[PDB]
């Protein structure tokens, strides 16, 4: 909600509140887990006009978990997930820096898009296809303002030598081109990065260099939207052995990503999905899935402001995965108030 | 403070810094502690009004506590108090979901009025009594708009398998009843849920069945507050053995509440209030007492922004108590802003 | 922002984004380190007028990392800042208590003007020096308002028994008196404090008395900013020694912060800067330096809400330091939005 609109200098003060449960029988294995999953948001955009042709901005963006105790597991899954400031130039693009999503995410974000679960491949903490702490990002709008709906930027990510190898990674260059018409949506993007010392060292996972490449297809107008990912991976997915305590990365994985929802005017948003990636070469294994499900859910807007929804998750990992990635359904009922 | 309130969508922003002190002889062994107990509160009421039946709200509440240092114990008392999203239609009532206040604090918030301590009964994360996470919530004011000052409730606790039995519960159901006229006002509440294996298997607190009930009364107009409430439990408060560092439950507490208080034009609420909580058949004590004093105290507003409080206990738990409950006096001092 | 000014009561909510990395060779041994170093800030500042001559206000500021992971290390370095609550009666001046910065650090504020770095002395839950969280702190305005420009304040620091000697500290007071005529302003600022036990047993610092005084002297007006700071302390600032992994306090230090720095009308305000802080007596040393270097840098304000800017230390500090002090220079590059 805009609290703040004087001097050049609108401030933007938003957060949601969700009432969120998951149904699973066992949780322990199986998709998503059996519980309360509440959680509340909080963060702000501010943005001011320094002059006619220059801008700046910042945003951050905080998580607080409301399915704690008050006791001594009362920070559990709380984190910041954006903090970044930037400057743009009339049509010159714009740069910022500072814990924000990865350049790949330009591309997964594209299916995204689902009430609750979906955008599986894009891990937080994982180079270039989530949010990341510490990235120079160079964005630019409709090429220098003169080819309309093409869209590149370049992204520069500093090593994070992290306690687990999991949230860890070395220097890194990224970046994505994509183009709008008429609707629709064209979107590659890539990047590569050094491995850190605890990253080599781990049982999965062999190389010195992560890579994450993705494309992306879309329709997304007259009240239907479609999409489409397909990605690879090479050192950069981050894997757990379930069966040995194991954990680290999968040398190569194929990642598939469809989504198909539609928004009636009354309010409903009904969602179609499929998910499925697969990883290849994993060291005393072979070829596991790690993803892989169809999704069907819904999700109901009252108004801008408040909404409900079921997420329904058709889990379709067998139960003798070889990594012991949960084989079984997990359906997500919630509640959102957000301003 | 109302920060936004536009299209049917207001948004209150709202907090506190409380500056506090503690005073006791010892704190080690006393009823509150000694030392600095300054604390902050941050938090929003976010409420839409959807249709002219149909009411969308959320809220969310956290504590920062500003007895810390700012280095490695910088979160100890860090927590989010409220995290709940909910709808409200026409007469129908309400229904929310979320990290709440359990039904039977509708009875417990009589007594609850003290300026710093009191309701020592309404412990958080203990079933219906305080603050749980994962609690569904249907709320009737009116009888569906038909008996005026005639509001029930109920309530349905998703179990909560923590990492400690304190702060642990199974699946339950609680209720409440409760009546208002002319100043006057009665509520009756209770609630039973499952034990968890962990809790089970404590050395204190005996049976797989935890109870709660208490009743309420009060007058509470023409500058006056008087309240009464009498509680017992089966299994359901948490002890503490001080002698041998065992914990657990209390297999029955009676608990008696009284409270006094008055509030003058030009800004003191002075308050006197009684408390008793006894505890029966602990295993190797039998009945201990564990809340037990007299309270003295007064707050004086200067506005609804700014407030000073003392608050006295007068502590009539013995020197030889079984469990090891400090027996000392505590005197807290504060200085509040609120907005 | 003010985001709140009806009957009475102004609330200000502010907050700020920096993006922030940290150049050096190695960090593992340089002044400030190496990495990302991003951060976000949140707090409110809240001001009620009770009536024509009485005054309430409260403040509390928080402190998010942004170089973080969403994993297990998201609260490293998160923290409050100030928690305080506090009156203010027409020219009686004003108390306030809470979480706020120590007496002395009315005279080292004179050259905490630096853009990232600068103001090494004014350490955190450091007694009188920096932030301490208990402080009851009167303050003075132009002597009852009979002597412009003169101020004077004093300031009560309760104990802090806590789980480290760093953070801990006993009871104590500590005071300052300031004058500032045409430009000029003079300061000086003392305090004495209880060492607890656990400071006592500690292998470096000797005494159950803890002292920090220090002067100041600044030119302030028409564009310009000098500033000098002189300080002393008796078993008040922490050392530790990279050497042994040892720890504790410095018997004696002496303490020379210089600064000087232009504001230009387009927005660079360039800065120069000299630092030096020895240690005497130190337990199987003799005379370590601790912090020795000279500053330059610069920020640009675009406006009051945008900036960047470049810090560059030239350290002094040598190879062979006997306490380990890292001896490498750091470069420090922002870019901050903040409202």
């Amino acid at each position: 909600a805009e609290i703040y609109n004087k001097d050049g200098n609108k401030v933007d003060l938003y957060g949601k509140a969700v009432g969120l449960h998951y149904f699973s029988k066992g949780g322990e294995n199986s998709y998503g887990g059996n519980g309360d999953m509440t959680y509340a948001r909080l963060g702000f955009k501010g943005e001011t006009q320094i002059n006619s042709d220059l801008t700046g901005y910042g945003q951050w963006e905080y998580n607080f978990q409301g399915n704690n105790s008050e006791g001594a597991d009362a920070q559990t899954g709380n984190k910041t997930r954006l903090a970044f400031a930037g400057l743009k130039y009339a049509d010159v693009g714009s740069f910022d820096y500072g814990r924000n999503y990865g350049v790949v995410y330009d591309a997964l974000g594209y299916t995204d898009m689902l009430p609750e679960f979906g955008g599986d491949t894009a891990y937080s903490d994982d180079f270039f296809v989530g949010r990341v702490g510490g990235v120079a990002t160079y964005r630019n709008s409709n090429f220098f303002g003169l080819v309309d709906g093409l869209n590149f930027a370049v992204q520069y990510l500093g090593k994070n030598e992290r306690d687990t190898a999991r949230r860890s990674n070395g220097d890194g260059v990224g970046g994505s081109i994509s183009y709008e018409y008429e609707g629709f949506g064209i979107v590659g993007a890539y990047g590569a990065a050094d491995r850190t010392n605890l990253q080599e060292a781990q049982p999965l996972g062999n190389g010195k260099k992560a890579e994450q490449w993705a494309t992306g297809l879309k329709y997304d107008a007259n009240n239907i939207y479609l999409a489409a990912n397909y990605g690879e991976t090479r050192n950069a997915t981050p894997i757990t052995n379930k069966f040995t305590n194991t954990s680290g990365f999968a040398n190569k994985t194929q990642d598939v990503l469809l989504v198909a929802q539609y928004q009636f005017d009354f309010g409903l948003r009904p969602s179609i999905a499929y998910t499925k990636s697969k990883a290849k070469d994993v060291e005393g294994i072979g070829d596991v899935d790690l993803v892989n499900y169809f999704e069907v859910g819904a999700t109901y807007y009252f108004n801008k402001n408040m909404s409900t929804y079921v997420d329904y998750i058709i889990n379709q990992i067998d139960s003798d995965n070889k990594l012991g990635v949960g084989s079984d359904d997990t359906v997500a009922v919630g509640i959102v108030y957000q301003f």
